[PDB]
């Protein structure tokens, strides 16, 4: 045989049969992602896009950055999320005060998003799970909100070159440096497009030394990803289900959005401390 990217496909009712996932995903790599079916109930997913759509959202909408400057392979997003932030972190922490008292709200805790989260990743590891503190006590975010309008996609991109930006310079000093993991969970999905893919192109600092500009490496990534080398995965998942992966490790995108509907989904970054004894998750 000839390796191939491993999934699974289980309902969250037996995330309890795989004590050891995120550790057999990050450190023996005996398998790259898994689909974990109605995480959230689907009423609660509707709640809580009805509350965004019409404004009832418990102050979230004062944290929406459009992005209006960034051409259409970028979402809006609510709350900062920490890649590209100023390494001090004074305005995400701002925001991400704000996230955590709108999302509870809207969730009015049936099910708690943070308590259901927790729960899955500690079912999948053993572990305590916790979000992160800044220096003075500062709460990360552990989640942001995407929003993907008619038109708009996200890039392909790979999760561990955050490893190397001014952001995470306070985290390098709670983490393991081993793969981050990527989860997220739909509140809506669109009509057609939005579709999370997976290649087994890698994250590589070497390969990338080789191009003078940054911009002529990603020319290439974009010239591989689309060619008979590459393997590829594809997911569309439902409102509630969670799509867990090693999107540190690993090259991925979200294909555009077609129709009227919008793609908003919840997530964000797992990894392990730095002793392995615990599970910190951001956005
Ligand atoms: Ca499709
Ligand atoms: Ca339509
Ligand atoms: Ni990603
Ligand atoms: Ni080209």
């Amino acid at each position: 045989t000839k390796p191939a990217l491993h999934f699974l496909d289980i309902n969250a009712t037996e995330v309890k049969k795989y004590p050891t996932a995120i550790q057999d995903i990050i450190i023996n790599r005996s398998f790259d992602g898994m689909i974990i079916r109605g995480v959230f109930p689907r009423d609660t997913m509707e709640q809580v896009a009805r509350c965004l759509e019409e404004g009832n959202d418990g102050g979230m909408k004062s944290i929406l950055n459009k992005n209006e400057e960034f051409g259409t392979k970028v979402a809006q997003i609510y709350g900062h999320a920490i890649v590209g932030q100023s390494p001090d972190l004074k305005d995400y922490f701002a925001s991400s005060a704000i996230f955590r008292q709108a999302c509870r709200t809207m969730f009015q805790g049936s099910p708690d998003f943070e308590e259901q989260v927790e729960s899955i990743f500690h079912s999948l590891s053993g572990l305590p799970v916790e979000i992160p503190t800044g220096p003075e006590g500062q709460t990360y975010t552990p989640a942001t909100i995407r929003l993907l309008l008619e038109g708009r996609e996200i890039a392909v991109h790979v999760g561990n070159d955050f490893l190397l930006m001014p952001a995470a310079n306070h985290l390098k000093t709670l983490l393991d440096l081993s793969d981050q993991l990527s989860y997220f969970i739909p509140l809506t999905v669109p009509e057609a497009g939005g579709e999370l893919v997976v290649y087994s192109l890698e994250w590589n600092p070497q390969e990338a030394s080789k191009y003078a500009q940054m911009q002529e490496y990603m020319d290439d990534v974009e010239f591989k990803i689309k060619s008979n080398q590459s393997q590829s995965v594809a997911y569309a998942p439902g409102p509630g289900d969670m799509l867990l992966f090693n999107g540190g490790r690993y090259y991925h995108r979200v294909s555009e959005v077609i129709g009227n509907s919008p793609r908003r989904t919840i997530g964000g970054f797992l990894a392990f401390s730095k002793q392995r004894d615990k599970i910190y998750y951001w956005s």
